[PDB]
């Protein structure tokens, strides 16, 4: 039982079916992964993907 976060250091408007929407603080649940480059988790009610270049996970 454990589920990572992380933290986004610039907000993004999702455009892109399949990808994850937030901004500057937005905390998001992680626990899914597309690659070794955009991993895959939630935020309050929907999941997408988010590049590891875009976020800073708190929990390795």
């Amino acid at each position: 039982m454990d589920q990572p976060c992380c933290r986004g250091l610039y907000d993004f408007e999702p455009e892109n079916q399949g990808e994850l929407g937030f901004k500057e603080g937005d905390i998001i649940t992680l626990t899914n992964q597309i690659d070794e480059n955009w991993y895959e988790g939630m935020i309050h009610g929907e999941s997408g993907f988010f590049p590891i270049n875009y976020v800073e996970v708190i929990v390795p």
